[PDB]
């Protein structure tokens, strides 16, 4: 049930050789999703936005206040599904201003994703919304 | 030890949707590279072009017969770290053509690659390489 994850910048050279830089963080795996390898360039969806990117994007989704969003389009899960639909390989949440979606996202699903649904919190979180809120442009590999 | 290797050809809708269609296949983990999880967009290379492209491609490399290239610039291993050292995720090699290639790369190598390296041979090859061959586009994931 742990989640691995890792995002790399990079930059090319004249060489046409790349230098990367990678950060490691822990999240868990959803019962919601497959407990599965997944990696691909992040794109940064507002969970709203989620009510046209190239196929095998890992969205990365920062949960809104719940009193912010009281009547939501649709629930946390569904949300990953529209991404899902919508060509991600992943969806990574952000749970840290809604935590109450943990008890959603771990609720087994009787045709659960076929792609991983990984949460993060804590300082997990903040490592990874560094990375995502900097840098236009990271790649995230999901693993374990 | 085994990957499993999956292709997926994929196509939106007006809707903004993606269609896809997937290919499973078998091969084996190199002991030159890590056996971790890969995935990202296939790119087809001659082995002969390791002697530019999006950080995270999954090289696809049809090993040619040893007497066409007798001379070869660097070892099927090297060609793989100069693969990394260009953006690849993954290098799958072909290994039909050159089965003594097997030998090479289940040696254990102190210093080995950080990313993974699979072989394939027979229908997994086949399979692998008639849809590397017809679609233009096309993404490669690896496991197991």
């Amino acid at each position: 049930e742990t989640a691995f994850v890792e995002v790399v910048l990079f930059e090319s050279s004249p060489s046409g050789d790349y230098t990367t830089h990678t950060t490691g963080l822990t999240g868990r795996f959803s019962r919601a999703g497959a407990m599965l390898c997944a990696e691909g360039e992040i794109v940064q969806m507002h969970p709203l936005g989620l009510c046209l990117y190239e196929y095998g994007w890992v969205g990365v989704v920062k949960l809104e206040q719940p009193e912010l969003d009281p009547k939501p389009c649709l629930t946390v899960l569904g949300k990953a599904k529209r991404a899902v639909q919508r060509g991600a390989t992943a969806v990574i949440f952000d749970v840290s201003e809604n935590p109450e979606a943990i008890d959603q996202l771990n609720q087994g699903s009787e045709d659960p994703l076929k792609r991983p649904v990984v949460y993060v919190k804590g300082a997990d979180a903040i490592k990874l919304m560094n990375i995502v809120n900097k840098q236009k442009v990271a790649r995230a590999r999901i693993q374990h």
